[PDB]
């Protein structure tokens, strides 16, 4: 059925989510602005979304792992965004600043460098509002 098919979807849908919310909730709120780049926390963070899109691209179509991956970059961003306000890292143009930039360029090239999501709108910039 059609009407039931959606409905399971979202249901898939929210958890595949709330599975990676709960991933950068434990890890960013432990994540500490320093040297060496890419820091481990983005590295295993990657490491989860290599494995879920090539999990998830076997039995979803591009629709739908496209939706599933915005909505875990919106979640990574508002965690990141609440654990630079505790830490009091700002869009400052210094090396806290830097390291963040970095980090975040070495994620967005990995969920660009996957299949289908080359196109997905990955900017950051609010993160510092």
């Amino acid at each position: 059925l059609d009407s039931f098919k959606e409905e399971l979807d979202d249901y898939f849908k929210e958890k595949i989510v709330k599975e990676f919310e709960k991933l950068c909730k434990e890890l960013i709120s432990k994540y500490e602005v320093k040297k060496p780049t890419p820091s481990p926390e983005i590295k295993k963070i990657c490491e989860y979304l290599k494995k879920k899109h090539e999990e998830l691209k076997d039995k979803y179509p591009e629709e739908f792992v496209k939706e599933i991956f915005k909505k875990m970059w919106e979640v990574f961003k508002k965690e990141l965004s609440k654990q630079l306000k505790k830490l009091g890292v700002t869009n400052d143009g210094g090396e806290k600043y830097k390291i963040v930039k970095e980090d975040l360029n070495y994620l967005v090239d990995v969920i660009k460098s996957l299949e289908g999501l080359s196109d997905l709108d990955l900017n950051w910039e609010e993160i510092w509002n």
